[PDB]
C-alpha cells in the first residue's frame, strides 16, 4: 500500500509521539499499522494530525510504542519505559 507525501506541515503531538516512539524502536509506519491491525494509510495521516484520532486506536498505538497518546502527559511511558522530553504546541 503506497504512502508518503511529507513536505513541511504541522504534526499534532499525537503525530509527533507516534513518530518519536516509532523511531525510538526503529518501527516503520507499516510496522506500526501491523502492530495495531490498521492501514499504514491512517498512520501516515495520524502523523500530520489528519486522520480522526479515536481512543480505541490511540489505545492500540500506546501498546505499539510503550508511551501515552493522550493528556499533556503524552510521551510518558505506560507502566515502565524510558524517559522522553516534552514541549509546547500552538494552534
Amino acid at each position: 500500500g503506497s504512502s508518503g507525501s511529507s513536505g513541511d506541515r504541522v504534526t499534532l503531538e499525537v503525530g509527533k509521539v507516534i513518530q518519536q516512539g516509532r523511531q525510538s524502536k526503529g518501527l516503520t509506519q507499516k510496522d506500526l499499522a501491523t502492530k495495531i491491525n490498521e492501514k499504514p494509510q491512517v498512520i501516515a495521516d495520524y502523523e500530520s494530525g489528519r486522520a480522526i484520532p479515536n481512543n480505541q486506536v490511540l489505545g492500540k498505538i500506546e501498546r505499539a510504542i510503550g508511551l501515552k497518546l493522550r493528556g499533556k502527559d503524552i510521551g510518558k511511558p505506560i507502566e515502565k519505559g524510558p524517559r522522553a522530553k516534552s514541549g509546547p504546541s500552538s494552534g
